[PDB]
């Protein structure tokens, strides 16, 4: 296959699937090797920890383990991840490794990556009044609940929102009024995290839902832009089988952006058919679905899965790592 797997050390549910999914994103995988990690104390190191482990994953023959990282961001005990979703991870990973960037050369490489532009609005039905704010996001939650597939939960998503009766909007000097609400994109990020709400108040939904392999999402953009439409890739499906108590986590991934998927499941990695990684993971009439999907801006597809070399991890880090293991060794 040409890559390693991740240890299974417990009910990290859906963790081993996230690092694989940031690890191929080769572009943030660069950033992450240049932090300033050479005076930090592996034992409460988040940014050394996650370059352990994608240096790990990128040289490795064996499967990796987490567990400096799960010491690092403090997520120890049996039930740690039981008590959080991916979107809690990744905000906590990534804020944490932004904030250690800050200050550094590679400042901004986040942004850069995954976020992207909205405006929510409240206009008034009766009265001219709007309140116009606009809005970051590092991912979007997409409801599934009886939607068939990724075009309807972003009709849903960008749908007006009434205010009226107990819950008319305060249009401060203009009183109480009816209004409408809503959200609009106005950009989309090059890496675009999407979170599947199949887990809800404490339950797993199981329904089928389809996502397509292209994205084309210009349609729910304010403003488009030609020379560069949001058309999107897909890069990741991390999967759950099971119910809402207990379940396994995979997750399928096209790594070069180029069709050939494998499977990684903890310590074991296949190739698999695409529609294996894709149609067999809409769910439906059994247990096994997608909860989180990662696509790719077709136009800066080549970039964000640039090639990762030896080269690009600086010696001091390599030193550090090796000593590590030598002393292990004993």
């Amino acid at each position: 296959t040409g890559y390693v797997g991740l240890k299974n050390q417990g009910a990290t549910c859906y963790m081993n699937s996230l690092l694989q999914t940031l690890f191929f994103t080769n572009q943030l995988r660069k950033a992450v090797y240049m932090m300033p990690t050479e005076g930090d104390d592996s034992s409460k190191s988040v940014p050394l920890a996650l370059q352990r482990v994608f240096y790990e994953l990128q040289h490795s023959d064996k499967p990796v383990g987490t567990k400096k990282l799960t010491k690092s961001f403090g997520w120890e005990t049996l039930d740690s991840f039981m008590q959080h979703d991916v979107q809690e991870l990744c905000r906590k990973l990534l804020d944490n490794v932004e904030n250690k960037m800050k200050g550094t050369c590679v400042e901004g490489t986040i942004p850069k990556l995954f976020r992207g532009k909205m405006v929510s609005y409240i206009q008034c039905k009766e009265v001219d009044y709007r309140s116009d704010r606009r809005e970051d996001y590092y991912d979007i939650q997409l409801s599934i609940k009886g939607k068939k597939n990724i075009f309807e939960s972003f009709v849903d998503y960008v749908a007006v929102e009434q205010l009226d009766g107990d819950n008319k909007y305060d249009a401060g000097e203009h009183g109480l009024q009816e209004a409408e609400k809503g959200v609009k994109f106005l950009t989309l990020p090059p890496v675009l995290h999407l979170q599947l709400m199949r887990f809800m108040y404490n339950i797993k939904i199981n329904d089928r839902f389809e996502f397509p392999e292209q994205l084309p999402l210009d349609e729910f953009l304010q403003k488009t832009d030609p020379k560069d439409p949001a058309n999107y890739i897909l890069h990741a499906v991390l999967v759950h089988s099971g119910d809402n108590h207990g379940g396994h986590y995979v997750v399928y991934l096209n790594p070069k952006g180029d069709g050939k998927w494998c499977k990684f499941d903890d310590d074991v990695v296949s190739r698999c058919t695409k529609e294996e990684a894709i149609e067999h993971n809409y769910g439906g009439h059994h247990c096994t679905n997608a909860y989180m999907l990662v696509y790719i801006r077709e136009s800066k597809l080549s970039e964000v899965l640039q090639a990762v070399t030896d080269h690009d991890i600086p010696q001091q880090l390599v030193e550090r790592l090796q000593e590590e293991k030598r002393i292990e060794a004993q």
